[PDB]
């Protein structure tokens, strides 16, 4: 007749919701889309081994919608489904510790995430969504599948898709605490005069255009609207890091003068990322592969630098 | 007092007057009678903007101080922006939004989009800039801006199923939702995506991916610039990755090109970066 078991559904693995299930129905019928440790179990009927387990459902009642928002800080209805679908893959990657950092053995065209994950472990960053804070702790410890799947979901990228690092840090920074970050710039044009500007949030820690923090501090040449080239330079920065990005170009990472950088060999549709880190010397981390050198020149796209408080001396 | 111009609180901390940062200015006599640091302002601000960035309002105000000085003529029935401050990407975005079926979630974007369609896009422009985390005058990209705004749009009814056939692995159907359901990066042609484009598979071979099923009111196809009544609209980019200019192409009674200026033609070939197509329900025929 009626054969049934007890489960918990959840969206955050924090609030669990007891349900009973008629074994005579596949999970979807009773819950909608249903997952077991990443596996889409919507179309399976309950096993005796399921008694007492926990299942992610979708926020299909008002209570779950609010819990999901408090945990993930997103209101895209498809977020949890897209996250779970990614997790079915990221749980299958291997995440070896290479030079003290969690990287990822190459799989499923994930080179940009490996380099993002290594970068994330070297910069001062506290996340706001509890899901990312929790998954990031796990990632730093070496169990990074959930972290990788959440980055994919927040970035609207699917498993196997070609990725760009600059876009990922910007997406993640929208979800990071940059409250104390401050950037002050002056732009001096021989025609137009001087203009100071203050920037906040992601733009206060990100600049696209030069890899050299020294050149940014000294002044970089950009076009002015009057037609002249003006020079823009950094007057004041209060932040724990900066990220500099540019189209891939041959570049000289010198030991000890930056934190880490990303190297891109390829073209705009297909290319490969490697991570370069400055430790006692220069290490090139490529998934599980590791190399060392005293100097480096290669096709660099992003350079990260340490910071606390900077004020220019150029008046 | 206010953070949203809807919920008012009788009364400072950070203070703004019609876009100009006046926190550090003292009131003038002409000012008589006219940041979210308490719970009333925190709740009102979140319900209106759908962001919890503490710095959001400062960047929105800074942008509005500039965008209120732009001019916004109606060209071929759409609000554009007369050129100022390297706003060609913002101009092309505003012309594009008014031409496809899309519903916003933050009350701020619906309200600003409605005002913009009527001709008052200053508030709308400061909101686009804040959501895309750009300051006024910055060089912008259509694909990136659209990715951020679609992140803030109701694309809930959109669904996409694709199949990938690899000579080693077999066939795999994959389902996408939200932004990935309406955007494809790799080809400008919806027809080729429906018929199939060759892209890499995880085993290292190049595989062929084609569209099995699409349910949505529009699609956006983008690719790096190349020479290129069959589409709704597209963006044309002249330049290189660091410096260039956007124009807009709309397919109506003929093909019209709006560049902040407007011309027409019966045929069109140029350096296209993004192309837009109409949809309701499409299903492929390889069965
Ligand atoms: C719109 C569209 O069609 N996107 C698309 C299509 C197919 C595959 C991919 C996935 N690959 C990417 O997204 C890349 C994007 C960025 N770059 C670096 C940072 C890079 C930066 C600047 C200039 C570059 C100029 C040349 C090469 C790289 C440049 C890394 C990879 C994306
Ligand atoms: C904080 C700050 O200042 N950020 C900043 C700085 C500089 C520039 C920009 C924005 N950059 C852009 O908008 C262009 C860049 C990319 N694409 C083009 C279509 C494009 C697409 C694909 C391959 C390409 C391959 C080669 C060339 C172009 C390619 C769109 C426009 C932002
Ligand atoms: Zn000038
Ligand atoms: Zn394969």
């Amino acid at each position: 007749e009626v054969r049934t078991i007890k489960v918990f559904t959840t969206v955050d693995n924090i609030n669990l919701h007891t349900q009973v299930v008629d074994m005579s129905m596949t999970y979807g019928q009773q819950f909608g889309p249903t997952y077991l440790d990443g596996a889409d179990v919507t179309k399976i009927k309950p096993h005796n081994s399921h008694e007492g387990k926990t299942f992610y459902v979708l926020p299909n009642d008002d209570t779950l919608r609010v819990e999901a928002f408090e945990y993930y800080h997103t209101t895209d209805p498809s977020f949890l489904g897209r996250y779970m679908s990614a997790l079915n893959h990221t749980k299958k990657w291997k995440y070896p510790q290479v030079n003290g950092l969690t990287s990822i053995k190459w799989a499923d065209n994930n080179s940009y995430l490996a380099t993002a994950l290594l970068t994330l472990q070297q910069i001062e960053l506290k996340f706001n969504p509890p899901a990312l804070q929790d998954a990031y702790y796990r990632a730093r410890a070496g169990e990074a599948a959930n972290f990788c799947a959440l980055i994919l979901a927040y970035c609207n990228k699917t498993v196997g898709e070609l990725g760009d690092v600059r876009e990922t840090m910007s997406y993640l920074f929208q979800h990071a605490n940059l409250d104390s970050c401050k950037r002050v710039l002056n732009v001096v044009c021989k025609t137009c005069g001087q203009q100071q500007t203050t920037l906040k949030g992601v733009e206060a820690v990100m600049y696209m255009g030069t890899l050299s923090y020294e050149q940014f501090k000294k002044g970089v040449q950009i076009p002015c609207t009057c037609g002249k080239q003006a020079t823009k330079y950094l007057v004041q920065q209060e932040s724990p890091f900066v990220m500099m990005s540019a189209p891939p170009a041959q570049y000289e990472l010198k030991h000890g003068t930056f934190t880490c950088a990303s190297e891109y060999t390829g073209n705009y549709q297909c290319g490969h990322y490697k991570h370069i880190t400055s430790k006692e010397t220069l290490y090139c981390i490529d998934g599980a592969l590791l190399t060392k050198s005293s100097e480096y020149k290669g096709p660099i796209t992003d350079v990260f630098y340490k910071e606390n408080s900077y004020t220019t001396t150029i008046k």
